[PDB]
RNA sequence: AAUUGAAGAGUUUGAUCAUGGCUCAGAUUGAACGCUGGCGGCAGGCCUAACACAUGCAAGUCGAACGGUAACAGGAA
């Protein structure tokens, strides 16, 4: 039912008395095709633990995404810290045109055609919270109909 | 029918986020070099010395403008 995928794997450390102490962060993504999509991010001394708390966290702080058959419903800017990303709907058969952060988010909410462009700081935790934050604030026709009081049938 | 279009990565720190340069993956060429090399089609081939040039060739034609006859070809001797 839900796409998982691990973004990035880093070793962090900080030093004590008798020296470094060394642990993992691990960055995923969980979504299921349909516009269901969240962040994990996750610390423990072993790599395969903090992917564990990664998944785990992910699947609680799904947001939802008004998808149009597979693509966006308009441009849409995104913001997070240093990380600033920029998508576009495409026609069919495009494919995801992204980076790789950027790309893992938007294939496991079910975008399948965007053209995707990512500026400034390209540190993956930021660019994904850049992403989801763009899609997440995303427009549909229904929604635009209903805050302005018109049919969508006026809108298109 | 004739605007179907946009990817990042590495490197400063014990670690972090930012800033910021440097470096890489792409496409291209009147190319050159190294190694290698079967055929064909279409194109392209002094980018440097507007340096100096042997030899041959690259502008003639008209006798229906004209006096003519060097030919050679006939007509006449
Ligand atoms: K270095
Ligand atoms: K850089
Ligand atoms: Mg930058
Ligand atoms: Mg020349």
């Amino acid at each position: 039912e839900l796409q998982e995928k691990l973004i990035a794997v880093n070793r962090v450390s900080k030093t004590v008395k008798g020296g470094r102490i060394f642990s993992f962060t691990a960055l995923t993504v969980v979504g299921d095709g349909n516009g269901r999509v969240g962040f994990g991010y996750g610390k423990a001394r072993e790599v395969p633990a903090a992917i564990q708390k990664a998944m785990e966290k992910a699947r609680r702080n799904m947001i939802n995404v008004a998808l149009n058959n597979g693509t966006l419903q308009h441009p849409v800017k995104g913001v997070h810290t240093g990380s600033r990303v920029f998508m576009q709907p495409a026609s069919e058969g495009t494919g995801i045109i992204a980076g790789g952060a950027m790309r893992a988010v938007l294939e496991v909410a079910g975008v399948h055609n965007v053209l995707a462009k990512a500026y400034g700081s390209t540190n993956p935790i930021n660019v994904v919270r850049a992403t989801i934050d763009g899609l997440e604030n995303m427009n549909s026709p229904e929604m635009v109909a209903a805050k302005r009081g018109k049919s969508v049938e006026e809108i298109l």
